[PDB]
């Protein structure tokens, strides 16, 4: 178990206005520190924020979180269950700002809902060097699907961050697990528009090289492929070929058509990775992984998603039978025999 603690500075809260708050398992014999942020889609305007507020409130507000939260997959303490980093100190993030991690606005007088993601992330980080984070070798960044997203948009401040506090020595690095989207035309006519507009609700915030970049055009670097070219902590990238949240907001739910749209998707996201030299997407139809008890049975090329890790920590001190790069080429869901049955 991990257990819960609130934010002793009150004024960074969930979209509620209630404090938001991490899960700590502390591991006082290991130098390595992951800090997780979890998913769950967002909202981007005042009348569907009001409709999650009503089904999906822990998603919104502190105010019903639970005491101790139970590690699984990468965040398992067992050895059985997380072959790579079973001995560190693992942190929980909940998701209770709705904005995918990137928001810097307060609750006020005209604003009904606050949307603090980045700095939810920024004191987070503060508390816990308190607590030990001081004297950590490694900073592991990670998060699934709207916190795979989060962790592209704020690795590069976390190492900021840690830089102009005094801390030099602290590597940051980031662990990004199905973020990796594409703006493509979907199979029956979007997510674009809700971005765009999220981000004038939210005052969200993006990467300095990439705003420079872009410059009423910051809702590009949401997208991986176009983000990822200008940060300069070392990132993995995890990314289902055929990710489900990415076919459901391309309105897919098999004939010539649909058999020729599936496969050059799958041919268009393995293009966007041919250059991410530390990756792992497999060709099959799923959603998320490294918090999934089951996340050690995906195999590419051979190579387990928990060796691949190992393989980047050993590259950050190519490398025999320990490879970092792998993407299967195989073109249609399943075709790799390891991936989940679910
Ligand atoms: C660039 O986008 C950032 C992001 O995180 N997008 C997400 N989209 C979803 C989603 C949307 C519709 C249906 C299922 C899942 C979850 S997270
Ligand atoms: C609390 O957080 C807010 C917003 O991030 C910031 O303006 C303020 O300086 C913080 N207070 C302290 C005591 O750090």
């Amino acid at each position: 178990d991990l257990r819960l603690h609130l934010l002793l500075n009150t004024s960074v809260t969930c979209n509620d206005g209630s404090p938001a708050g991490y899960y700590l398992k502390e591991s006082r014999g290991s130098r390595r520190w992951l800090l997780f942020l979890e998913g769950g889609w967002y909202c981007f305007n005042r009348e569907n924020c009001d409709s999650r507020y009503d089904t999906m409130r822990r998603l919104m507000s502190s105010r019903d979180w639970p005491r101790t939260r139970t590690g699984t997959g990468i965040l398992s303490s067992q050895p059985e269950e997380n072959p790579y980093w079973w001995n560190a100190n693992m942190v929980f993030i909940p998701y209770c700002s709705s904005d995918v991690w990137s928001g810097a606005s307060s609750k006020s007088e005209k604003n009904e809902y606050a949307f603090m993601g980045a700095l939810i992330i920024q004191e987070v980080v503060r508390e816990l060097l308190g607590r030990g984070l001081s004297g950590a070798k490694v900073l592991l960044l990670a998060g699934s699907s709207a916190g795979g997203t989060g962790v592209l948009l704020n690795v590069d401040r976390v190492a900021e961050q840690l830089e102009k506090l005094g801390y030099p020595a602290i590597q940051v690095r980031g662990l990004a697990d199905s973020g990796w989207f594409l703006d493509n035309k979907q199979y029956r006519h979007a997510p674009t528009e809700a971005i765009r507009r999220g981000i004038r609700y939210w005052n969200g915030v993006v990467p300095e090289r990439c705003r420079r970049q872009f410059q009423g055009e910051e809702w590009n670097c949401f997208f991986g492929y176009k983000v990822y070219p200008t940060l300069r902590s070392p990132v993995f990238v995890v990314q289902w070929l055929f990710d489900e949240a990415q076919l459901t907001v391309d309105n897919v739910h098999v004939q010539e058509g649909l058999r020729l749209y599936i496969q050059n998707l799958g041919r268009e996201l393995r293009h966007t990775l041919k250059d991410v030299p530390a990756s792992f997407a497999p060709a099959c139809l799923s959603h998320e992984i490294i918090i999934r008890s089951h996340w050690t049975d995906v195999q590419v090329k051979g190579t387990s998603l928990p060796r691949a890790l190992h393989c980047w920590d050993r590259s950050l001190h190519p490398l025999k039978g320990c490879p970092v790069h792998l993407v299967d080429s195989c073109p249609w869901p399943h075709c790799n025999p390891s991936c989940p049955t679910g």
